[PDB]
């Protein structure tokens, strides 16, 4: 809508105070004008019509319950901005701008959050297995990842490309995580996942087979559920790139970790530069090797410790 920029105060999910850059024009609505060509976050209001209504406020104080999901959302999605802005001079999901489209209270006790192909969409959860996933950063992160993949490698989402396609989300929901630094680490929706257990997740990248994922490619899942494993066989590249950033010895093939930011610029090359949509595991090694090898150099630690992870986790 057209307005001015106003500043705007609120709680996320989980009860932290947070400013939201919000526009007035007799309401105040979720339309943050200082990042590209906008963040708008939207009231599906439990219905699975898409976007909904642009999201608007009578006092720009956004305290309520059922403003939470869509505080965190705005907001998440404004650091997530940043990180590919700051980090890889990379302009929203498409590299121009484009405007930042996300709706929250999507259907009814909803356990998941998707990208649809143009904008980012949260449910609240059950209460048991999620509260609203819009509270996680990586998970934020995570979505509006997979719009970077779709205007870049174009990953298509089943078997070894979806694994791929997958992991990237992942990998850079926790890179944005520790961009962040709030309670970082390298497992998945911790925050919004499973209200009644402690120190659970619904993904680990440090140590995948905690949750029955897979850790190396002779365990990699080949059937057909899940889109033949997307979010299954992600956990051999998650390990993987958790192996690069920090070390370690797997199945006795010893890596020497580079750190998160030299992780984060491998792949981000290799996303935008060497992946294609049919690229296998194999193809994803050799685009890491390369991306170092520009990066770093042929001889460098760097493209030895992307070699090791991926020896470690038997891809070849
Ligand atoms: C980070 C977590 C919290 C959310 C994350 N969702 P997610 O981002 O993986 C979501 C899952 C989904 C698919 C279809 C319909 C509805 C939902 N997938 C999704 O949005 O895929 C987007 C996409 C579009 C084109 C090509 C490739 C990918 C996830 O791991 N979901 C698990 C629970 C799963 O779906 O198994
Ligand atoms: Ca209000
Ligand atoms: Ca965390
Ligand atoms: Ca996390
Ligand atoms: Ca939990
Ligand atoms: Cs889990
Ligand atoms: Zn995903």
């Amino acid at each position: 809508i057209t307005g001015t920029s106003t500043v705007g105060v609120g709680r996320g999910v989980l009860g932290d105070q947070k400013n939201i850059n919000t526009t007035y024009s007799t309401y105040y609505y979720l339309q943050d004008n200082t990042r590209g060509n906008g963040i708008f976050t939207y009231d599906a209001k439990y219905r699975t019509t898409l976007p909904g209504s642009l999201w608007a406020d009578a006092d720009n104080q956004f305290f309520a319950s059922y403003d939470a999901p869509a505080v965190d959302a705005h907001y998440y999605a404004g650091v997530t901005y940043d990180y590919y802005k700051n980090v890889h001079n990379r302009l929203s999901y498409d590299g121009n701008n484009a405007a930042i489209r996300s709706s929250v209270h999507y259907s009814q006790g909803y356990n998941n959050a998707f990208w649809n192909g143009s904008q980012m969409v949260y449910g609240d959860g059950d209460g048991q297995t999620f509260i609203p996933l819009s509270g996680g950063i990586d998970v934020v992160a995570h979505e509006l990842t997979h719009a970077v993949t779709d205007y870049t490698a174009g990953l298509i989402y089943q078997n070894e490309s979806g694994a791929i396609n997958e992991a990237i989300s992942d990998i850079f929901g926790t890179l944005v995580e520790f961009y962040a630094n709030k309670n970082p680490d390298w497992e998945i929706g911790e925050d919004v996942y499973t209200p009644g257990i402690s120190g659970d997740s619904l993904r680990s990248m440090s140590d995948p087979a905690k949750y029955g994922d897979p850790d190396h490619y002779s365990k990699r899942y080949t059937g057909t559920q899940d889109n033949g494993g997307v979010h299954i066989n992600s956990g051999i590249i998650n390990k993987a790139a958790y192996l690069i950033s920090q070390g370690g010895t797997h199945y006795g093939v010893s890596v020497v970790g580079i750190g998160r930011d030299k992780l984060g610029k491998i792949f981000y090359r290799a996303l935008t530069q060497y992946l294609t949509p049919t690229s296998n595991f194999s193809q994803l090694r050799a685009a890491a090797v390369q991306s170092a090898t520009d990066l770093y150099g042929s001889t460098s630690q760097e493209v030895a410790s992307v070699k090791q992870a991926f020896d470690a986790v038997g891809v070849k």
